[PDB]
């Protein structure tokens, strides 16, 4: 086997998206290995630019085709470069940019934790083993934590493993080990935007839904509650482009469900606190009579769902 | 004829879209056949990477152009390689990433069942017969049932058919039958999102629509209804984002059709219950007592009849 | 001149779009002409795949560059193939997938009827005359009854014509005849979706906007109307994404205009029936104080027009 | 220098975009110059198709690289063609499609008079002088008056000018003057769509804003106005996808501003006419009663503007 | 080392986007250096067009690969050119068009002062030192200030720095310093659109929220605020498409927060001014018969939000 020492320089992780759980990454790969010695012009290293590499691959040079595993589509490779040394070693350097994909857990949506993963791997050769993955992070999200949405903690985490591909039993089935380099960068979502756009107004609407008790005419109270129905409906589309069709409810979907349920219970407890009267007046039947401790007693039932 | 054994490795089926009934598929293809023997450098199998293949086809190598039938556009092939063995056989291996299209049936929308189909076929040859398909699928199945909207049941299903093409009747009669490989993957939609976003709130709005019958002031029994009209109009648009323009009503669209009438009929059961008399300028007295059966107790029949 | 016999196999006409009047088409072209005899390996028709064609064109083979006229952006050709026969004839076969553009007439929108047009033509040669077109259309959408939005009635109609190009008077003004193949496929829109989403709710709002006559409190008969003016405007956006910026009014636009007019006329008849200088009388038993004659008398104000 | 007479056949101008001031153009270019005589096969003109040009440029043929100045991105060139004559002249013909960009002025929006500009220019040579420009435009003009949004008036205007380029002052002083070919087509927007979608309903809301003065119950004359506030807010969004966020106000923006101001004044002249004292000991409650002169006196407050 | 003088001609900066902080730039690059003398045909500068460069690189010409650092993807290069002089120097000229990326600070959103940055840098050579960057910008500065959203004031400032790359210790660690050219252009947003679309109407809504105090029926003083809630929610989505998910609140976000808080405080003040009677039932006329003395304290705090 031949030894290949990779070096990944990350330039900027941008374009994050939660509807598809993707993120665009840009950077440089620098792979380096050792082959047979050679005679170069003069006695210096020989640099070979974008299209001059094909003429060297045609004549018999060995250059592996390193690919990214968790990529959507195919990366948009910029320039390329080879640097043939006279002592024997070779250094393939190339710029990459691609939309990678990972798995995200939005069970606690606004206060979220993810990790961006890059999985590099040879495409054709089973016996060429990556020795040591090094990563250099030059991203701007670490030191500008007030403009970005995703803070980046730590530095990185790199692991060199072996993958077993069983679909490659065409080749002798005992020769399908593929070395792989996984690189993880942990990120923390900055929740300070969803706190005054989906938690404060929805909380205010919820707390202002029990105040309809403080009225003299139920004929006005039903319309009062059906007015807040429209606001709670309005805050249901505003949260329809923030996160995907998830089967589990998040901190905001729970607030929307509670906003529906609180108003529905207001209706159901303002109807049955009147439709079993004994006199014939509007505000009676032990809930609408006093209106000094009951309009504040139903307030703590929602706090159970909050707590 | 020559015999070509195919093996398809599916990596991730993502980007499903019911608006156009498409889905993006990523994976690898490994076709393997047998030709004439040859002398290779040393005695090992000779591997030929991305752009070195085009120099072997020029010299006289036989490599078929396999295509996908049900693709939208043209797949974005990644790397590719040949593996020429000295005993004679050849192994063409190549990564693909396409945007395939199937037919979907949303007559029962949220509790849906589909199947993702892939169809390989030679483009130019009729006498080259694919022996057998072997799909190696490891897209997540049991842990995929909490994040992804679809669940992958079973393992797979592969068949090998013989299509007869009529537009190629210019050539000899027997020479217009191409073999084809079809691969089906059954999937079940996770309906747990449309149960607290389009059925729970609509189900409450439906039942909170005849509550206006439990009122006294006809001067407001129309405003309390025209507010729910606007609520149902609000939910009407929030559904046009999900589904295509289907001529048959789904399980959700019906809850919208029953959202106008159940409200609309309300007026038609209020108005005709308001002027049952020919004397008096004020409301109708004798009708305000039997409201429990005809005005409101009939939508209970509307709920137990169709459901 | 040389005689070319095109044959077009249509696979699926998808992605129709009325905002730009485009439609994507996928299929195969099979052109076939006769040249001079030649010696092929063995005595078989020699097949030439994707990239081997550009090498046969170098040595002096004649292959015309057929183009599509009414295409939006150059198409996305998939595989290509030549079939050089020993007796002399040549068969150029190639897959195409492109987004074509036709003209549409939405003067009667929901019950529409269009035709998809494909125009093929040589790009460089004036003296090479397409002889006989042949459409092979086993499309997946004529077997439709309630699946897709467009039914297909007949599936084929072809015509071979000539064209005079004036910008090509650089050559002698006689050498600018360009034979062209036109292929028309008549399609009929499935109106069963716009009947219970734009004709039913608007049709009910129209008749529910004149019901405000059955009231007595003019202090509230103007507010109960402005909650309906808020409904008709809600369907004015729901229509702005299913049609282009058309000068002529469709059926749905006519319905929305009639809704605006009906609500405005209701307001004006309410105001004039109360107090003004055009009548002078104060609160007669006009449209407000009557519940039988006039609230059913304005039913022919909208039912006078024919469409 | 060498004289190159360019002809331009305009096939269709579509995809106009008010939000970005772009428009896609599809057409042909036919440049033609004279060089040195040559011997061609036979005695006929020699036609050279798409990829055979790049081999004639290798041997020493002179073909200029004509670029488009005001293009967004790079155009999508379709087929190409050369026609080498034996007498010496050469005719380079090529199909083009590109998203061009001009400057537009929406100070009077619906009745626009924008114009479409195409700017062709050599990229490398200053001494090659475009000598004569013909445009051959047969895009739909007088039948375009009912389906397309823009009418074409006159269809053609061309001019050949010279740009002095300062960034090329590294070369000799006289050798940075590049000729051009400018092509201007006169378009006129068809305003018949914005007259019954943004002017009729907005005007009806304007006229229905003072109608609240025909009331007595001040306790509801604020709700009857806060409903029209919501109506004007609804129409405020329906305009935000037509105009490119212009600093100057168009007609519709002026109408929205008037819709805010009219209702705000209606509020401010209701509140200060409610507690307006008669003499200082009893509130004047007779200004609101007179509903003949006062409600009409507000109609001319908006009709003072002459736009 | 090789001394390379760079000139950059900027043609138009369009497509600015603040939701992701990009901007598309189009222009020309002219790099010029000195090599070894040579004999050219005749005695003139030899011009080499797009596809003829890749041949001169084959024979041994030295052309550097200059990349852009802060680009999203890879620029869409148009034409290229080489101008080989006989005295020795070479002039590589090429058109570029790419979507760049800078950092923007919306802490004071409408009155923005963002700036546009371009960064050239060699990709492969460290001993290839750019001498002196000149920039030629004719992006309009005085006449454009009424049509486009971003004024461009002053000249563009250019700086040649040296970056040290740590990930390039593969090559001898004392030769990893690459020169870089940075070009900054000063932009200033034209805040004449957000003044009559997000500050004027929001200001009128905020100033019309305290006006509910001048009312008599508290049974209706609670519905007015719940109607204003809907308008304040309507002005909350209209802002969610002009800004990114920013943690710091802008001016418009502060206005939305103040609009929520003003109506919430109005509710909490009016409900307590009602509860002052030691109940919430039996509305009395004491608050209106003293509306000129007592409730002025409820508005006196409402004008503290301003100062």
């Amino acid at each position: 086997p031949v030894d290949v020492s990779v070096s990944i320089f990350i330039n900027k992780i941008y374009g994050v998206n939660t509807l598809e759980q993707t993120y665009k990454v840009d950077g440089y790969i620098v792979a380096q290995w050792t082959g047979k010695p050679r005679k170069t012009p003069g006695d210096k290293p020989l640099i070979v630019e974008n299209t001059q590499i094909e003429r060297w691959i045609n004549n018999g040079l060995w250059v592996p085709a390193l690919e990214f595993i968790n990529v959507v589509g195919s990366p948009d490779t910029g320039n390329k470069r080879l640097m043939l040394f006279p002592d024997g070693r070779v250094i393939y350097n190339a710029r990459f940019l691609g939309s990678f994909s990972n798995d995200m857990d939005f069970r606690l949506f606004p206060f979220d934790r993810q990790q961006f993963v890059l999985e590099l791997e040879p495409f054709s050769y089973n016996n060429q083993q990556l020795r040591f993955s090094d990563i250099q992070v030059y991203t701007e999200n670490i030191d500008n934590e007030e403009i970005d949405e995703w803070w980046i903690r730590g530095k990185a985490s790199t692991h060199i493993s072996d993958i077993r591909y069983d679909h490659l039993s065409s080749v002798q089935p005992n020769q399908n080990e593929f070395s792989r380099i996984t690189v993880r960068i942990d990120a923390v979502r900055n929740p300070s935007y969803y706190l005054w756009s989906f938690i404060l107004p929805l909380g205010l609407i919820i707390a202002a839904s029990w105040s309809v008790f403080w009225l003299e005419s139920f004929s006005e109270r039903l319309q009062t509650s059906f007015t807040l129905m429209l606001t709670v409906v309005a805050y249901a589309f505003y949260t329809s482009n923030i996160l995907p069709r998830l089967p589990y409810t998040t901190v905001i979907d729970q607030m929307i469900i509670a906003g529906y349920g609180s108003i529905f219970a207001a209706i159901l407890l303002i109807i049955f606190a009147h439709h079993r009267q004994a006199n014939g007046v509007e505000d009676d039947l032990l809930i609408q009579r006093c209106r000094l401790a009951f309009p504040l007693g139903f307030l703590a039932i929602g706090c159970v769902l909050v707590i």
